[PDB]
């Protein structure tokens, strides 16, 4: 909860899900910062009632949530109107657009070579801690994927969820059968029986792997939407990208086990990653934190 006169609305991010994501800056909501540059999420005019219930639910839901690897609620100006639901600034946006960005043909190319093994290793252990510390709060994301994470200033990679509705991935999704659903990153068992588990959120984060080493490239490329939902829920599952190491080539085979209690836990993924991380992971990762039991 925050002073209305503390945040000022700069310049327009992007359209969110239900209304504009402004960049603002912020004034003494953190301790030690005077000021503070912040993404503020806001609902539109032609938002419905049950939109607004659901953006409203994500600012209670999130006041909860303190880690690392997940894009950080600050505050919420919620005393008269427009609600600014105020968030940490992920300057770089989200993955799917930034690894397209590295691609060597593309237009916005940031002047940076392709990621590496070692910021690979780096992105999948983030992405699984933020991932480890939701499922610790018995959350189920639903929509892992490379376009939901987010890229900060020092290129952190954390959790997001931009929602379903912006157009730059509208492909992502297929209207199945109902609701929007992206199924191009779904578990077998979601695809069958419309259930989502922190089993098939570690199904989506093998796809995001997919995603990284292959510059997020569209998952089941020459398979219509259709097609898709056939060939994942009678045991298909992705080919590796060219050139992809081994051992996120590994972890991908893992994540992608047709019974989801043959997968691995995002605590798990960070197990196996931690000996090669950033010093810096142990003093914030939710993996090394007392929080962890
Ligand atoms: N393409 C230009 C551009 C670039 C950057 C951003 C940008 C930058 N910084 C940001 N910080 C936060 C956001 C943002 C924007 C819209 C929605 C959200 N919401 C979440 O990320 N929420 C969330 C995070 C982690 C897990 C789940 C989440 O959603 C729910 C939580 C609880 C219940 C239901 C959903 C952040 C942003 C955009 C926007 C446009």
């Amino acid at each position: 909860e925050v002073s209305r006169e503390k945040i000022t609305l700069l310049r327009e991010l992007g359209q969110g899900s239900f209304g504009m994501v402004y960049e603002g800056n912020a004034r003494d909501i953190i301790k030690g910062e005077a000021e503070t540059r912040v993404a503020v999420k806001t609902v539109n005019e032609s938002a419905s009632l049950r939109e607004r219930i659901e953006f409203l639910n994500e600012a209670s839901v999130m006041k909860g949530f303190t880690c690392h690897h997940v894009v950080r609620l600050l505050g919420v100006v919620s005393k008269g109107q427009p609600t600014l639901v105020v968030m940490e600034l992920m300057a770089h946006g989200d993955l799917k657009s930034y690894l397209r960005s590295l691609r060597p043909e593309a237009e916005n190319n940031p002047g940076r070579p392709p990621p590496t093994l070692q910021e690979m290793i780096q992105m999948a252990a983030e992405i699984a801690d933020g991932m480890a510390y939701l499922n610790a709060k018995k959350f189920v994301h639903r929509d892992l994927a490379a376009r939901n994470c987010m890229v900060a200033h020092d290129f952190t990679v954390k959790i997001g969820d931009f929602g379903m509705t912006r157009d730059i991935y509208e492909t992502d999704y297929y209207r199945k059968g109902k609701g929007l659903l992206p199924v191009r990153w779904m578990a077998p068992e979601s695809l069958k029986d419309g259930v989502f588990t922190t089993s098939s959120d570690m199904w989506s984060f093998g796809v995001v792997l997919w995603e990284i080493t292959s510059l997020a490239e569209q998952p089941y490329q020459g398979l219509s939407n259709e097609q898709v939902l056939k060939f994942v829920m009678d045991g298909g599952y992705l080919d590796q990208p060219d050139n992809c190491p081994e051992r996120v080539t590994d972890l991908m085979r893992m994540c992608w086990q047709f019974n989801p209690k043959m997968r691995p836990t995002f605590l798990e993924i960070v197990n196996l990653l931690k000996d090669d991380l950033h010093p810096s992971f142990p003093e914030v990762s939710f993996f090394h934190s007392e929080e962890n039991k």
